[PDB]
């Protein structure tokens, strides 16, 4: 049994700024991943490897929005389902005790749900378009994740650290808050962006 479950969830913005993408960036974060996980070597790929059923209807339109494959186009994305299924083979496959690929996949829109993140930094005066610490960002999240967030940075440009993905760890059961192992991948010794 692994340690916790981290919600991982995405900074459109940062994300298409970084990478190529065929989607609109949402102005809101989505998610990115769930990954199970143990705190002393990173959880992936566990076997045996689950088989991927394609998502229909609902559920295709839920996970469309709220889990967003932004680098592929709408079409694919709802019909070949890439990201989803690489993201379920390499991480779902690691938490198939507990759940299936419906309920592994509603479990993430359920603790998407119980964030809103942005509001969150905005009503601590930190919104898109500018630079801050990232205490002041650490501070802001952990006041709804409760146990410590991993606030994750990436630098398009050298010297410029911005807001990149945000994670949220979780019992592995999510009935629960866990504190998240710190990847310290952000310049603390400089502002970070929050990319408009
Ligand atoms: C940016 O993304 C965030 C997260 O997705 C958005 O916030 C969420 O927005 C949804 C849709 O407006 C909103 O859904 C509504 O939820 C309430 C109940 O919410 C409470 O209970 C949830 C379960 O216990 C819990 O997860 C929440 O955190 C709340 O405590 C329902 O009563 C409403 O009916 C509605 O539910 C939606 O109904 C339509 C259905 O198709 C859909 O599946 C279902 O989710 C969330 O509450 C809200 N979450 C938060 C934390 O506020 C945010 O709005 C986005 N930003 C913008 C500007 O759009």
């Amino acid at each position: 049994d692994f340690e916790y479950l981290q919600l991982v969830l995405t900074w459109p913005a940062s994300f298409c700024y970084a990478n190529h993408c065929e989607r609109i960036a949402p102005n809101n974060f989505t998610i990115h991943g769930l990954w199970p996980d143990n705190v002393k070597t990173r959880l992936h790929n566990c076997k045996p490897k689950p088989t991927y059923s394609y998502f229909t209807g609902k559920m295709l339109n839920d996970l469309d929005k709220h889990w967003m494959q932004l680098k592929f186009e709408q079409d694919y994305g709802r019909t070949e389902q890439p990201s989803w299924k690489y993201q379920y083979i390499k991480h779902g496959s690691c938490c198939q005790k507990r759940y299936n690929q419906n309920t592994y996949f509603g479990l993430a829109l359920r603790l998407k749900d119980k964030f809103d993140l942005l509001r969150t930094l905005q009503t601590h005066r930190i919104i898109p378009g500018s630079s801050y610490t990232f205490q002041d960002i650490f501070d802001a999240i952990k006041t709804v994740s409760q146990e410590n967030p991993d606030i994750k940075c990436a630098e398009v440009t050298k010297g410029t650290p911005e807001l990149y993905e945000i994670g949220i760890c979780f019992t592995p059961n999510a009935d629960s808050m866990f504190r998240c192992p710190q990847s310290d991948t952000c310049d603390k010794t400089a502002k970070v962006l929050f990319r408009r």
